[PDB]
């Protein structure tokens, strides 16, 4: 139903992240630990007897899974892979020793991936989580467990609040995980301060908000750009590129930023702005060289950085700056800036932000 305040759904979603996250945490987080046990009596050692994580989706679900690759294989020490429900789907896979399936997805009725977790019904897997967010459909009926994010409905077609609550539960189930395999506690405890800090966290970039406003006037007219991005930040630069693409048609293309160098630099000039997501400070001094490389053509970083790293604009490089926030929700907390940028370009451009070109809510249908 109603707008609000609002000129778009995808506007509303974005602001609603603080309270969407809000509900994603009510009653899990209790007595400063994480509970999961809103799953069943049974569960847990289930749940401690998986030594591999195998991740399934598409779309803005893919990425938000690519994240949580990093946060596992650190955090929880827990192997983890992360596959495109299609590629999964077409191929003769290599099941792993106690694989759980975790299958992302804001509808569940992404056939794709629906159908990547009914071939591993079939294929050894120890069992089926089912993160997603629609009360009762196709992933969630067919899975052992579901963890409902709960962010409302979601009506614009690209994802926002669908993403981050999806990254919240990731990080729970994370926390969850790393106890339940015998880890030293002040990791689960690190997940949940930053995890009760993370809402305000989020009123605060929205405020900086209209900082993007601005910077979105050096992107409304270019038809090119690379996101970049290292470890956990590398999926955000996924996340951005996509939402450039997805409502402001322009061509942006995300990319490791270790990989600037092995090709799109080749590319950069006047019309592709590269972005860098929160790098640290000898990434940048990488980075600032490159561009330095291709001044003659033109060509700029943007940089999305900590307030608090000290870092200093040149002609050609460009900071913008964010508040500090806590390590562990970094990742979550850099994608807003990103999807207000996408969110302007698209408003000065005037394309269908709700409904982009081509695209749809879900892919069902075959
Ligand atoms: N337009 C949507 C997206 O916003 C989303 O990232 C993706 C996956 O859908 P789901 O999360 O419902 O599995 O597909 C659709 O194309």
């Amino acid at each position: 139903g109603d707008k609000g305040i609002y000129r778009h759904y995808m506007q509303k979603e974005i602001y609603e992240q603080p309270n969407a996250i809000k509900n994603t945490l009510t009653g899990r987080i209790s007595h400063g630990q994480v509970d999961l046990s809103e799953l069943g009596p049974n569960a847990d050692e289930l749940l401690s007897k998986v030594e591999h994580i195998q991740i399934l989706a598409c779309g803005t679900s893919y990425n938000s899974g690519m994240v949580s690759r990093y946060w596992f294989e650190s955090l929880a020490g827990i192997p983890c892979d992360v596959e495109i429900a299609s590629e999964f789907r077409y191929r003769k896979s290599a099941v792993r020793r106690n694989s759980l399936m975790i299958t992302l997805s804001q509808s569940g009725e992404t056939a794709d991936t629906l159908a990547g977790l009914r071939l591993s019904k079939e294929l050894g897997y120890l069992g089926s989580l089912a993160i997603c967010n629609v009360p009762g459909s196709s992933l969630v009926r067919e899975s052992d467990l579901a963890l409902m994010t709960n962010a409302g409905t979601e009506i614009g077609v690209a994802s926002t609040k669908a993403f981050t609550t999806q990254l919240t539960v990731l990080l729970m189930l994370v926390a969850k995980l790393s106890r339940l395999k015998g880890l030293d506690a002040s990791i689960e405890h690190d997940i949940v301060h930053g995890l009760q800090a993370l809402p305000s966290r989020i009123e605060q970039m929205l405020s900086q908000d209209k900082r993007i406003e601005a910077l979105a006037e050096d992107f409304s007219d270019k038809h090119h750009a690379l996101f970049l991005g290292r470890g956990d930040q590398y999926p955000i630069a996924l996340e951005g590129a996509l939402k450039l693409k997805e409502i402001s048609y322009i061509h942006a293309e995300a990319y490791a930023a270790g990989e600037l160098k092995h090709g799109p630099l080749a590319l950069i000039d006047a019309d592709m702005p590269v972005i860098v997501v929160a790098p640290n400070n000898e990434l940048l001094e990488k980075l600032k060289s490159n561009i330095e490389e291709v001044r003659a053509r033109g060509g700029q970083l943007y940089v999305f950085a900590d307030q608090d790293a000290g870092f200093v604009s040149s002609d050609n490089m460009h900071i913008i700056e964010m508040p500090h926030v806590e390590e562990v929700i970094a990742p979550i907390f850099y994608t807003v800036p990103l999807q207000l940028l996408a969110y302007h370009v698209a408003l000065i451009k005037g394309t269908d932000v709700d409904q982009p070109r081509n695209l749809a809510k879900s892919v069902t249908v075959e």
